């Protein structure tokens, strides 16, 4: 839809690349357990502003992020570094703070997710 966005950029070839055992954690560790949660649906796949109704969306949300956008980026080696990675994940959970109500079915679900990523990230390997 022309009223959503284009998608955050998962490809650029001119951007360098590079595997760290950190980044291989965040999508064997970290993306994979949040992906499976009950609550990780809505947060599979860029917000559709046009579908859900919610026409102000991005109007206030400037950095989008999501989780199929992470998936591809670590999937297809986007990152130089596990905190580009962790800052996706961190954008992806402040945006739902900023736009909805707190107490929203939305909000519980995203601190859900972001309950797992922490003790996740606590857990982060030092660099090899
Ligand atoms: C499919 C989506 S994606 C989304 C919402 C929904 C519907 C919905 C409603 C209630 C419970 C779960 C899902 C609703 O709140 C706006 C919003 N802000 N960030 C995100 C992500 N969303």
């Amino acid at each position: 839809s022309n009223a959503n966005p284009p998608p955050p950029e998962t490809s650029n070839p001119n951007k360098p690349k590079r595997q760290t055992n950190q980044l291989q954690y965040l999508l064997r560790v970290v993306l994979k357990t949040l992906w499976k949660h009950q609550f990780a649906w809505p947060f599979q796949q860029p917000v559709d502003a046009v579908k859900l109704n919610l026409p102000d969306y991005y109007k206030i949300i400037k950095t989008p992020m999501d989780m199929g956008t992470i998936k591809k980026r670590l999937e297809n080696n986007y990152y130089w570094n596990a905190q580009e990675c962790i800052q996706d994940f961190n954008t992806m959970f402040t945006n739902c703070y900023i736009y909805n109500k707190p107490g929203d079915d939305i909000v519980l679900m995203a601190e859900a997710l972001e309950k797992l990523f922490l003790q996740k990230i606590n857990e982060l390997p030092t660099e090899e």
